[PDB]
């Protein structure tokens, strides 16, 4: 698809057996969604964003969709007040930005 | 351009005569700008993200080359750790999303 952005690139994304809406963000590295559970190990980690920084748990191997289209990677779990899909997802889905 | 999103989506732009970096952000709904001069009145806005927010500066009508694209419309400067180009200046460049 080819998607405008005259309003938010907002997508349904499935991870942890959940479905949840998240932000396509290339200006994110790292892919952020709010508190939920996720299986296996973690550590803390501190990330910023524009606000100053947050605490979020780093879970490693994660699989998701996006919508429609399978990928794996981290996912960081925290205090955000957006889910955001980051860079290192939206390469593993063929994401571009055209102009 | 067709940009990948393997490293960050950094740009040159030029604003008030000078060159800058910033980030072509696909999750930011305005454009934000380090401290800076720019002609004429502001008003004043709070953007906020991961962390909490930030206090800007609003400046309306500015005239800004993203990437050789020219663009003219608001820009907020305030102390954002990153420029970044958001979607009421990529509109501006037709920029879209694509997989
Ligand atoms: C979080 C999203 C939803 C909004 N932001 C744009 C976003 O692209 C921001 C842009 C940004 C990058 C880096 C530092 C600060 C801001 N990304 C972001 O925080 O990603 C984090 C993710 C993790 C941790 C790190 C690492 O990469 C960068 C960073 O991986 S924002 O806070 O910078 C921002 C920008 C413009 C803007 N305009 C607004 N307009 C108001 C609503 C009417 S609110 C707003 C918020
Ligand atoms: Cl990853
Ligand atoms: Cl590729
Ligand atoms: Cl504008
Ligand atoms: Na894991």
């Amino acid at each position: 698809p080819q998607i405008t952005l005259w309003k938010r690139p907002l997508v349904t994304i499935k991870i942890g057996g959940q479905l949840k809406e998240a932000l396509l963000d290339t200006g994110a590295d790292d892919t952020v969604i709010e508190e939920m559970s996720l299986p296996g190990r973690w550590k803390p980690k501190m990330i910023g964003g524009i606000g100053g920084f947050i605490k979020v748990r780093q879970y490693d191997q994660i699989i998701i969709e996006i919508a429609g289209h399978k990928a794996i990677g981290t996912v960081l779990v925290g205090p955000t007040p957006v889910n955001i899909i980051g860079r290192n997802l939206l390469t593993q889905i063929g994401a571009t930005l055209n102009f």
